[PDB]
């Protein structure tokens, strides 16, 4: 189809950058419709490598416009500095970017609830939470946060603030015993950006209404992971936003009957980062593995995340919600070598009971059996493959497996972290 | 289409009930997916006149099932109160009503935060004092409230209670200087009702694609107007939740995709309770005319029930973000009488420019002069009138306006409030 949706199918980390930006080579526009400054996205800026959180990457393409819906949670701090950053190395982002007036604002005092509440609540250990998502989509809800829209009226404007800023501080000094931000401070630095900001504001909604009545090609790509959706996860091991492709119309403004195509990148092997239900991890040497070939890895403070085989029962869930279209395999190559290839087919409950469902109304995942597959592996390599036929009967078996318990295509195969490396059987766009 | 959305696509009071009605003689499901018990469908079963905001109206109906999806915040208490008043009339609620485990609870401290918060600064104001809503939205968004599932592991209930009450009532109490909120009463109203409340759970996603896999018929109930959507209407004057087709996915698990078709329910002239802008809004005898003969004055749900002209060009934000497949024109006998009639074709902006795009949702708003094309009216009755032959030319000539700015055809029309005063042109189910 033309409105073309890519996600991450399980618990985040799927590999879908090399998608994305390949994708972003026939697109007209990309638009990012939920999360915040978390996108985490690597890129060679010209011999230097660099990540964005924010900017999507189509800001590199020059025949692209890309765009923030109302559902991405906008820290103004954030935006100047990738703007800076990108604008810095030649890049002109203010004239390729585009927002929504109704992206909600995140603010130093966001920021300050999170520092707060991860000493508090967590505990002094790996907690970074320095970022003010959730605060932000809260005070949304409560009908009492403020948006780049509200910056357009500056009277009104500090009045808002004023006011959404007493409620908070009060809670950071009488209730965690944090200090408080100062007002003033606030104020000045987003008045500072006031007209940077809502100079870059378009009607979104109309602008991609457009878009689809010419045809154009749009692409709307999601930050996390499917099974982390605050809905549809696994509660309370979960985000503060919707991440399945039915957040695309909300996020975004375009009607639900428009997404044509949704790709789900789907990883070989399955990982978790922290706490939640993982049925099929590994703690063995498989395990230890997966995260060596794989270099499942933090890339920041890693403590090395957690390890297991592909997840049939979890994927069909996210088939569900998501509505794929067809999927794009990635990191087959991570398990070259292994005499033996798993894929957990189905659940045994406790009871004895099977299930191609996972766990809902309690009754837990506690203890929920996995029942694996076994499926020989392969030894000739995989990597760098750019024909079906260069791939192991063994490699296509596996493959041939996924697609019958799901359902879903595999319509694009990675092999291999540069763009060269991949097979498209049938193209998200044209088909 | 199997899958079928209906919602108003105004700022609600558009006549839907009567709709939903009559689609629900077909429907095999019935869903509740955004809200919460605001949602007022006025029915007559026991010779009573019984009015039901939470429950779905396809509850009266028997080989219908109704379910709340996860997107509705619950509140036990307005469902003890609505399943009483079935039972009593001899309806088996217990029987044919169903809830996701993933609905957010709505308890007493919600709407003690929420009565705390409108009356308080500025009382006579816009804010909340009321049902608890957003508190509830907000909890689930912080990730500190309480599930529907929860109601299963009772201990764990009871602990989780008491983390997330000290938590508000430091608040009501130390920020509000209000009444704290018993807990040991909130724990037993929630005992009280927890285990008929889990009977009734179901995998809502699993289910819904079942019956899309067998071909059921399935409607998707809207409860506010498309431009009260929190995101996307006209901010600030927004309602809690999402009101747009948008959260049909979201909030019920069903795939984006597998939307069918959406009708918008369309009221043949404009109302809005509130305040609030209103470009189309008259301040003549006409305006007093269509509120006395469409029955406005606070009558079904208001106080301030504003009356004006239909607005194309906010019909045709509306259109944009539910992806319209039809309208339902409703009301067309109240302009019966009339001898011009009206439609807005565009907005003239203080500055000059006449648009045709809903300006900015924070712009002019209150300062933008409609743009409207005349037409003349119909001496004639269309009340009653049961076939499109039976209209006026004047009449079946606003309709093809209508359908001609907007795009959208319309489907049905109802031309009074009995059930067969109603012209069915196509049937969103066979479409
Ligand atoms: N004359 C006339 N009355 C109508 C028509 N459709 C509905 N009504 C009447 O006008 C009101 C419409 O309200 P109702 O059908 O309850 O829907 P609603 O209150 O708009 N639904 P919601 O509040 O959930 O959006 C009712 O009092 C109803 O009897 C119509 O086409 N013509």
């Amino acid at each position: 189809g033309n409105n073309v949706v890519v996600l991450g199918t399980q618990w985040g980390d799927e590999g879908k950058g090399k998608i994305v930006d390949l994708l972003t080579e026939r697109a007209k526009y990309v638009v990012r419709y939920q999360g915040g400054h978390n996108a985490g996205h690597t890129l060679v800026i010209n011999g230097e490598k660099t990540v964005l959180h924010l900017i999507p990457s189509g800001i590199l393409r020059e025949n692209v416009t890309s765009i923030i819906g109302n559902g991405v949670v906008l820290s103004p701090a954030a935006l100047m500095k990738e703007m800076k950053e990108l604008e810095d190395r030649g890049i002109p982002v203010r004239e390729r970017l585009l927002l929504s007036e109704a992206c909600p604002l995140i603010l130093d005092y966001h920021v300050a609830l999170d520092n707060a509440r991860e000493k508090a609540r967590g505990a002094k250990a790996i907690g970074t939470t320095g970022r003010g998502i959730g605060p932000a989509y809260e005070d949304k809800v409560a009908r009492r946060g403020l948006r780049v829209g509200d910056l357009f009226d500056k009277e009104t404007f500090a009045e808002k603030l004023k006011e959404v800023m007493e409620y908070h501080n009060f809670q950071l000094v009488n209730y965690y015993k944090a200090e408080a931000v100062d007002y003033q401070k606030v104020l000045d630095d987003t008045m500072a950006v006031a007209d940077i900001l809502t100079s870059m504001v378009v009607d979104v909604s109309d602008l991609l209404d457009q878009a689809r009545q010419r045809g154009d090609f749009v692409m709307f790509e999601g930050a996390q992971g499917t099974l982390l959706d605050i809905d549809h996860g696994t509660y309370p091991y979960v985000t503060s936003s919707n991440t399945t492709a039915g957040g695309v119309a909300t996020g975004s403004g375009l009607g639900p009957r428009y997404v044509d195509y949704v790709l789900g990148i789907l990883k070989a092997y399955s990982t978790r980062v922290g706490a939640g239900p993982f049925p099929t991890e590994l703690f063995d040497e498989t395990g230890e593995f997966l995260c060596k070939q794989g270099n499942e890895f933090g890339a920041t403070t890693g403590r090395r995340r957690r390890t297991g085989w592909l997840d049939t029962v979890a994927v069909r869930r996210a088939v569900q919600l998501n509505s794929l279209s067809g999927f794009c395999l990635t990191k087959l190559d991570v398990l070259d070598g292994l005499k033996e290839v798993k894929l957990c087919v189905a659940y045994r409950m406790p009871d004895g009971r099977e299930v191609t469902t996972t766990p809902l109304a309690a009754d837990d995942w506690k203890g929920v059996e996995p029942i694996y597959e076994t499926m020989p592996g392969w030894s000739e390599s995989t990597f760098g493959v750019k024909d079906r036929s260069g791939l192991p009967q063994a490699a296509l078996n596996y493959i041939k497996r996924i697609e019958e318990l799901t359902g879903v295509p595999i319509d694009i195969i990675s092999t291999g972290p540069d763009r060269t490396e991949t097979m498209i059987l049938r193209d998200p766009f044209d088909a």
